């Protein structure tokens, strides 16, 4: 018997998948979350003493972005182990494709959170190798259910590759990806590679944008904007065509911006 029901925060959620935490955890008909903290626990009575004890009112780590109310956390996971294994369980419980949850020392941990008076509540994450051999800019990226298709996947995608920047190299999502995070990808690099047209070669866009050359090519390929001449992927659009897409109605969603004069954040 698995764990099938989450409360945290002030949300009830249904699991997606199997996550590990221990049996008698799953036994329990509900389990419980701090929101700020991520300790789980057994009973709405040990939640209840919980939230009157835990200080806690944000993810640990440093904030290295802050616009308005929203907010991410850098969370090195050899300096917050029990945190980030927390975080990798709940997140299990709604990725099928994860595979680690307790060896969370090899990645860092990037927490978008939404802040208001009481504190700051967890949206989502991304967790990123801190040496990745094959260019991975994102390990495993998860929204939770109830912030879905609100703008945070595209934030967290979007921060993922301004990451990239500063680092100046590309980056790329480990495959494979969740049903939702592959259109949400090919959203986000259609949008970015659109408007970058709208204002060029495939080399260009991949060094101004961060996205691997591989998948502008898939992405112009799906867009219908590239020719093929004598082994090479070449750009064919107009600037009309590129206004056609751009105006289209999934691009008309207003984004929550990375600005980054906000991102306060030096590459390793
Ligand atoms: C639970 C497992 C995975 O959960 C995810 C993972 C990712 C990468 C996501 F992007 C989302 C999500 O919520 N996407 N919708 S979106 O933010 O509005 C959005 C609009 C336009 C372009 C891109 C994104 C959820
Ligand atoms: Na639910
Ligand atoms: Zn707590």
């Amino acid at each position: 018997k698995y764990v099938d029901k989450i409360h945290i925060g002030n949300y009830e959620i249904d699991a997606w998948y199997f996550s590990p935490f221990p049996e008698d955890y799953g036994k329990q008909p509900k389990l419980w979350l701090c929101e700020y903290c991520l300790k789980y626990m057994k009973y709405e009575k040990s939640y209840r003493f919980h939230l009157g004890q835990c200080q806690w009112r944000q993810p640990p780590g440093k904030e290295i972005y802050r616009k308005s109310n929203i907010s991410v956390h850098e969370v090195d996971g050899k300096d917050h182990k029990i945190y980030c294994q927390n975080l990798c369980l709940l997140a299990k419980l709604f990725l099928d494709h994860k595979t680690l949850y307790f060896d969370v020392e090899p990645f860092v941990f990037y927490i978008l959170t939404e802040v208001d008076r009481q504190g700051a509540h967890i949206v989502g994450y991304f967790s990123k190798e801190k040496e990745s051999p094959d260019g991975n800019n994102v390990s495993c990226i998860m929204i939770l259910p109830p912030y879905q298709r609100r703008g945070y996947g595209r934030f967290l995608i979007a921060f993922s590759y301004e990451l990239s920047k500063l680092e100046s190299t590309v980056g790329s999502p480990e495959k494979p990806l969740s049903d939702l995070g592959k259109l949400s990808y090919r959203s986000y690099w259609s949008s970015v590679l659109l408007e970058n047209l709208r204002d060029l070669s495939i080399k260009d866009l991949s060094q101004m944008t961060s996205i691997t050359q591989n998948d502008i090519i898939s992405t112009l390929q799906s867009l219908n904007m590239v020719k093929y001449w004598k082994g090479q992927h070449v750009i064919c659009v107009t600037p009309k065509l590129v206004e056609e897409h751009l105006k289209s109605a999934q691009y008309k969603k207003p984004p929550i911006t990375v600005d980054s004069v906000c991102l306060k954040w030096a590459p390793p």
